[PDB]
């Protein structure tokens, strides 16, 4: 079933019928005119270049016959170079969680999927660069507060109830030069939002089910890298605990973000929003928060009318929203982050109020497990504020962050950090964030605290706000110890791991996450494996995960049962 269409910037004529390679279309405007149907295909010729063009699709596939957008022929990825074209009217239909977040306006999107479901897009190169001749904003400054929002791929659910099955696979998205500031317009590489339906009684509550972003490479996109799920129904999630009933009715179900690479992201690299049990795995980010600094992020944003969303004449402090983390969830239920790498989340020293690789933000049941991080400008993990609850941070490896590993920034409830290995760079003399206050509780068990340096590190306060508990941790090369009745205290020169501090400082040449889930793997992380007679061996306690995540395995995929070793390796 369905019709295959062909488009060639090279060979095509828009007066052709576009249904054979011999008679292809010339411009994407021909596809934009169609109402697409189950089994339909849109094949862009390799070597093609669609300058000042865009795909704004209409129609929908079926579960058995999705629409496919893909390639034919041979040569370079077909290129969609939108250059500030592809205009459409974004309108959430009501203000967002902060009345200052912009929620209506004209947006430029290279690809727009608005109420298109059962669709798969693969193999394309996409840009939305501000640097060309006929660019609608001409020589407007890249960091003006009223620069138009820009997307590589924008998704909108609104007037078709639950949208099912949107797949973006192997897209190369670069030079999306969006608004430097705006968090919740479709503004950055890939951004999926949910708008208030015209008539919710008629079409049903708008939400997503089955959204797969996989094998994509993003470079120099702003503000967001990949964001999925910001919804008009944000006001249905204002409790600390998030019910399965709220999440299934209003939240994004079956969201998988996997095997993506991101470089030079202006703000946050990857964020799931209002998502029920999202899976975020095998992603690599480096050099994110590129524009979260006092040079780029330098112009004030308007105060918006709490009803109309129109500027009031008032302006915010330039610092508003001048924060970003690497790969993290917002108002998700039982989000799992596993097998990710995050390097150099930038700019905590020049106006980024955050800069952590990992941020268990407001939400319920976040589990970070079997992740690696290096050279981030803030602490390895933030637990953010009084609605960040039921947190598990386990079997992760962290080295050479520009702060100590822990940022419990006023988090609440059950917070468990266990079986991690933290390589703390020389001269930090702390395990805590340097300004967020460290007021929230943590239950700290079975962790390696490995202090690099020629002299023992000092830690002035092991128990800020009095609500830190410790059991069965290992402390290497530090001059004092917390209240841990089962502490393993280790002096400089006693080996604990094979080559502590020898984790990678850079992404793989092929930009893929280095797998470590089968313990027959030799990996670039093997310097964190325990030596024969390591003082970590058999010194941990059996963990009870009070968030309901049973202990299964270590960082490396070794089964864990009985009395565990201290740290990320069994
Ligand atoms: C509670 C808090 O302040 N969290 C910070 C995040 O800011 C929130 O982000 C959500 C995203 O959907 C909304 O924009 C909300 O209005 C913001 O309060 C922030 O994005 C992250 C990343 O730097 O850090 C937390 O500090």
């Amino acid at each position: 079933q369905g019709t295959t269409y062909y488009v060639s910037s090279s060979k095509g004529d828009d007066s052709n019928d576009g249904t054979s390679e011999s008679k292809p279309f010339k411009t994407l405007e021909k596809i934009n005119k169609l109402t697409l149907k189950p089994g339909d295909q849109v094949l862009l010729e390799k070597g093609s270049v669609f300058n000042d063009q865009y795909l704004h699709l209409k129609g929908s596939g079926s579960a058995e016959a999705p629409i496919k957008v893909s390639t034919y022929g041979e040569g370079n990825r077909p290129q969609i170079l939108t250059n500030g074209q592809g205009l459409w009217e974004l309108n959430y239909g009501k203000h967002l969680d902060n009345t200052n977040h912009k929620w209506h306006g004209t947006v430029s999107s290279s690809i727009l999927l608005k109420d298109v479901e059962y669709i798969e897009i693969e193999g394309l190169e996409i840009t939305n660069d501000r640097g060309t001749k006929n660019d609608p904003e001409g020589d407007k400054a890249y960091n003006d507060a009223d620069c138009m929002d820009r997307t590589g791929v924008a998704g909108v659910a609104k007037d078709k109830g639950t949208l099912d099955h949107i797949v973006l696979d192997d897209l190369y998205i670069h030079d999306v030069d969006g608004n430097v500031y705006n968090k919740h317009m479709t503004n950055g590489g890939i951004y999926f939002i949910v708008e208030k339906p015209t008539d919710e009684n008629k079409t049903g509550i708008a939400k997503y089910d089955d959204v797969q972003i996989k094998n994509c490479q993003l470079d120099t996109v702003n503000r967001w890298g990949i964001a999925v799920g910001y919804t008009y129904n944000w006001d249905k999630f204002q409790t600390a605990e998030l019910s399965d009933e709220v999440m299934e009715k209003y939240g994004a179900t079956n969201v998988v973000i996997e095997n993506n690479y991101l470089n030079n992201v202006g703000g946050d690299a990857i964020t799931t929003m209002y998502a029920d049990e999202p899976l975020i795995q095998y992603n690599v980010s480096e050099n994110s928060s590129k524009q979260i600094n006092k040079t780029d992020y330098s112009k004030p944003q308007p105060v918006l009318d709490k009803v109309t969303g129109e500027p009031t004449g008032q302006y915010q402090g330039v610092g508003a929203g001048r924060v970003a983390a690497g790969i993290w969830p917002w108002k998700c239920k039982n989000a799992v982050f596993q097998y990710n790498e995050c390097f150099r989340t930038l700019n905590a020293s020049n106006g980024n109020g955050d800069g952590q690789p990992w941020d268990a933000d407001y939400g319920d049941g976040t589990n970070y497990q079997y992740n690696y991080s290096h050279g981030n400008t803030a602490s390895t993990i933030m637990f953010c504020g009084y609605q960040s609850v039921n947190n598990t941070f386990r079997y992760n490896i962290s080295q050479n962050e520009d702060m100590g590993p822990l940022d419990p920034a006023g988090n609440a409830g059950n917070t468990q950090v266990y079986n991690n290995t933290f390589y703390i760079k020389e001269g930090l003399n702390n395990i805590w964030h340097t300004s967020h206050g460290n007021a929230g509780p943590i239950n700290l068990e079975n962790n390696i605290f490995y202090f690099a340096g020629e002299t023992p590190a000092t830690v002035e306060n092991w128990n800020p706000n009095g609500n830190k508990t410790y059991s069965n941790n290992l402390f290497y090369n530090v001059s004092t110890y917390p209240e841990d009745a089962n502490a393993v205290k280790v002096d400089a020169g006693t080996k604990v791991t094979e080559n502590a501090g020898s984790g990678p400082s850079t992404v793989a040449d092929d930009k893929q996450a280095r797998r470590h889930e089968d313990p027959s793997a030799e990996t670039v992380f093997d310097g964190y494996k325990l030596v024969q007679n390591s003082p970590a061996i058999n010194a941990g306690k059996i963990i009870v995960d009070n968030n309901g995540y049973k202990v299964e395995k270590d960082f490396f995929g070794n089964k864990v049962s009985g009395i565990p070793d201290i740290g990320a390796h069994e």
